[PDB]
């Protein structure tokens, strides 16, 4: 009844500022968050203690996390997560190698997203993949990405929802670079080849993702913010914006509204960068809230794909997924509880005083009560009690790995 | 019960469940005053968006309007240019008597007062140097102004029963590539020693020094830098002023608090929101404001910290700016007072970083709002946005005629 | 020509020849890279609607000629619409080529190309901090009109001078504080620019460019015309893209963006300036990023698709000096890039010989380029060194002083 | 040769600005650069790029090839893990004997040695805390290791007749949101006081403390912050280590030199090039390297500054890395020595900011290169890029057999 009592007070409070809490919960059910598989086994693939060591364990881990996160979710898979009794050369992956993932997804009412894996491989050892000067190596990655599109399309055909396939490459140089041009020219041509095969948009979407820098490649990144904004606008692919991939102080929240005027869809990777593209777990913080607000304010339900893109191996992995996913949903909920029309109007009239005042007052409205009921409705713990389940799971299962 | 009472009860139970006493949190919140900056009221004009105050009366009226909408203890932070004299007073000769009206009004309004010498917007500050000026007479004038200022400050402490913290900030610096960064710093070091040489009663006055990374037109070099003043406060044992808008991009004063406190006796924390630069925007209930509050409370700094606003936004209603900033700082302090610190510290000490991260994040969805609203109600101030209405009324009635 | 200069020059010639660099070719290539000097630095951006600033067209031209005789090689003048000359006030939206005739004439007599810019600031109708993106249709149309009119002046310049005029579009639009709707103003801006560029003009006479800004004082939380907004704009509409060196995030550098943008937009306008803690608009120095920008232009053989312009404003020192220092530094950075054995460095890089690449790049810094710069100055009847400052001081004494 | 012709021309150009090229060379010889031993073996110690050194002989051999290609005075900065023992030695039990071969070689090569306790890559540093570890036993182990290291350092000074600057750097910090930043800082401060409690001869040994903003896997909080160590160095009077790669984006140590020097007795400058992080890339002849050099020379810091390299690049030839970095620091120093500082200073003092800027910029095209090349010739070292050929040949002959 505590939870129910708080919910009822909240419902009246929000009603007073024109916000319907029941409607906000329904809208929250329209915003899946795509969970990254790679957090479960430290990006190992199948080619703090307790990491998953195979597909079965990764799925068991995912299910434990899923039970503690309310509402819709998707699973974002990397190519290295294929399941084949025999080894498969990247450039020859096929839908059958992801059949188990597909059946599981169906059983769990999940959509699946995908990504070619252009890293941790003999052919990525020089720090170039798709922009590699060597024609054969370059062809090898082009072929891997072409094959991955087909896997992506298969996901969409089987599951009823298009699979967003994100393209990210580590390509770049550690130190002062003489020719930033040639590798970009090669990248441009290669991607063109990559997306040449027309696939059903109902099942598949191509996205491109930039990075400012990587360890061991901090002086130059072939696929920069500008290179990709140019690519996405000119070839009409989705553009992926990564909250941890930009300059210090640089925010993707601002970029949403500018990019949407030129690209058909956006993929938002949320993560927390700390002193660098550190990939820390998403918190309910200023920038995560700004991203959620931009999504909801512009009614981006059908053109935005929300995903987690962090990696922390210093804490329980299941907890990392839980904490991050719940935070992203809490930020979306708060955005949905905003009296946007009222604020836009005040802003349109130059009432900047009221605008700031009311934005700040929203922070002390009882949104927590609404979140707790959302959890209850999805039979998920409303508060810290979820950690107990993770603890129990660690004791029974993970401790034995 | 009223709805406020019902929500409060709920919250009370919810927090008692994590070992937090909501009534006590409210009591502790009263030990943390926030010093309002007088200069936001008249665009730093002094008395030497429409509606700015034009004289002391107006400024005091405006302050009263903001204070009745801000719950709990407050202080007023005054600048030397806010003296009230019938005749002009050279800066180097101000006296306590030039701040009598301020003192009488602070007494009547249950406010402590803080002070600052005004080392800018003056013929003698035109070269961009004051206390570090190469010219002896110019340098002496600022030294003298600062010394006189300390006596005004001690006077406030003597009269109001709480020490006045007198912050020293100068604009000194160079816009472009500088050849000699040393000599201005040597002169600065010597000047301040001179400035703080008259020993005053610590029960009435405290000296503080404040760095700044850069300022428009003094962008390549600042005489009084962070290192300069951390060395100064540590070696001279003055208070150190940390300003949330005065550092490098990504740089945070919350981290600095526990480090500096091991070397300096007291800390003056200036909150403001830097936006793309040392812009001085109104303080929001955001990550860093919360971080600041959390360090204060976590390290039990009640008796060694002095909290004040330091921003200036003349694009919105001035009274609203003070109300928003002050209430935001109090909200952050209250959330820190509601943290189950002991438990978190224990998990952290055990290396349970999973539970520490989880529990920090779960604290964000605990019902601190009901506690805040009760705090406002008990202090006879609006719990929500209704305060805006008071401001608007005041604007129609009084501000619109300025 | 003194014997010392000639001697230093011949030693440098050999030295460079030894790394496969022809110094004479470098100077010829330097003559193909004009630098567009910004007119606004001469009068503090006052327009015609530290002491000694110019107060009108005549004074501005005289000040520019003093700067010009101290800067070697090709130059252009970048004019703002507020620099128009007419006996009586002209509404911004009604400006005409005739209002710029004396500029055109002066440019012909001085062998200068001319560049242009609509002026969307310092005006009653920009007071709200919105111009091309203003929600008010009338205000919006005023600025669109001002922009379409400006294109005509630009085209005229190009028709008259025989070199296309690059016309850069920059607006201050944004919000100081937390913003609710960043989309609407961007939608309006997109539409407004489409209207602005609707009239087709002769590309041999005119080029359109768009310039982003990260943040303006008073407009710090949101900038309508952001980097992404214009990158999408220029790619999609095929206008030139303007990259401003003071305009971005901390540690963010236009040198890296050059090669990315050029794959998508037809031309690039590079505005060089030095940000100091902010878009402070300080004078260009021969420093790491000015050199990085020069190297990118030269390495990629961008002679014909790049337009190099200064864009800073420093009112604390002598103005003529500011233009001289800035322009001379841009040219020196260009010359150093031209003296680089790029093909050899490129080949080492291609081989993964990063050791040799770093080493040689660093050794170039201690090669005698100074002698090459001094010869370029001498051939162009400009001071080789510090002596130009005397010229400046003399002019101050004689002219600026009396202002 | 052309070298000398070029030199003569330069001698004249610089004599015209009041600068004596011969005096510049003599002064350069008064500025040693402390090369970091760890660049040669990837910080492995003896407890992409091929050819790394694998033991003391190899590293010494490698250091020798580098030294022949770098003109002028140099020193070697050693880490405790570079001890030479036939058997394992617990870090807390190192002795002078364990570094005797280093001492002897140093004597022979006319080198001064600097030192550092190694509080990383060890089972007892695995939790990310060392001197600030809450476990008393772990903390003691590190305190003991640092105490023993001081004795090693004093030994070097005693043997070589030049003080060994022993730099204290710890990785201590937390990767994520931290609850208590105070407690580890209190432990660190006490720990350091113990560490430096044995008095040693200042002519043989100097203690230095080094801050860090963040470390990979310790990004949220660093126990030994800039303010922490500025307070420590000022209050305990140790040297302060300023690292060019350890601060916030856009933050520069060049500015800090003149501020810190008013409070601490000596400064250790660690030059390196951060790229997006403390990437420890090779020092370039660039803006900040030049700015640091300029501050040292401008303030005549010969005796109170210790210049060292602190970068680590494993992607290119290691010898080349040392050569480029050391030559680069030296070139920056030379340029600073060729600056007409007095004139500049006098312009600035007069407010002639036009001439100051103008002249600062014209120095960049003055023929300093001919002066650098002659410095190289005078020290029997390659003046230009030929040195690479020497490294190439050593790689061929030597670094290939590894
Ligand atoms: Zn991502
Ligand atoms: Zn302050
Ligand atoms: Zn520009
Ligand atoms: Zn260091």
């Amino acid at each position: 009844t505590q939870l129910e009592q708080a919910w009822e007070l909240a419902k009246q409070r929000f009603a007073a500022v024109g916000i319907d809490v029941e409607e906000a919960l329904r809208q929250l059910d329209r915003l899946p968050v795509s969970m990254h598989c790679w957090q479960g086994d430290d990006v190992s693939g199948f080619e703090y203690p307790g990491k998953a060591r195979n597909a079965s364990e990764l799925r068991a881990d995912l299910e434990q996390a899923m039970r503690l996160i309310p509402g819709p979710k998707r699973l974002n898979l990397h190519a290295i997560y294929l399941e084949s009794d025999t080894p498969v050369s990247r450039d020859q992956i096929k839908p059958e190698h992801f059949k188990n993932w597909v059946e599981w997804a169906k059983a769990n009412q999940l959509g699946l997203d995908f990504n070619p894996s252009c890293f941790s491989h003999p052919l990525s050892a020089d720090g170039f993949t798709l922009s590699h000067a060597d024609d054969s190596i370059r062809q090898f990655w082009i072929d891997h990405c072409k094959a991955s599109r087909r896997v992506s399309a298969y996901f969409g055909e089987q599951l009823g929802t298009p699979s967003v396939m994100n393209i990210w490459i580590p390509d770049g140089m550690k130190d002062i670079t003489v020719d930033r041009l040639a590798p970009r020219q090669r990248l441009l041509a290669a991607l063109d080849e990559v997306i040449s095969e027309k696939l059903n948009p109902a099942h598949h979407i191509d996205a491109v993702e930039s990075k400012l820098f990587g360890i061991g490649a901090e002086s130059y990144t072939v696929g920069s913010n500008e290179f990709y904004m140019g690519y996405a606008t000119s070839r009409q692919t989705a553009l992926c914006l990564d909250a941890g991939h930009f300059h210090p102080t640089e925010v993707i929240s601002d970029k949403i509204s500018a990019a949407m005027l030129y690209v058909p869809q956006l993929l938002l990777h949320v993560s927390r960068p700390v002193r660098w593209d550190s990939d820390h777990v998403v918190l309910l913080d200023d920038e995560t809230q700004a991203i959620a607000s931009e999504i909801v304010r512009h009614d981006l339900f059908d053109r935005v794909h929300i995903g987690l893109d962090f990696f922390d191996a210093s804490i329980n992995r299941i907890a990392a997924w839980v904490i991050g996913t719940r935070n992203m949903k809490k930020a979306l909920l708060r955005a949905l509880l905003e009296p946007t029309a009222e604020l836009r109007k005040l802003e349109a009239p130059g009432d900047y005083t009221a605008r700031l005042a009311l934005l700040e007052e929203q922070k002390s409205l009882p949104w927590q009560a609404v979140w707790e009921m959302y959890c209850q409705r999805h039979d998920t713990p409303a508060g810290s009690e979820w950690l107990e389940s993770v603890r129990a799971y660690e004791k029974e299962i993970l401790s034995r790995r």
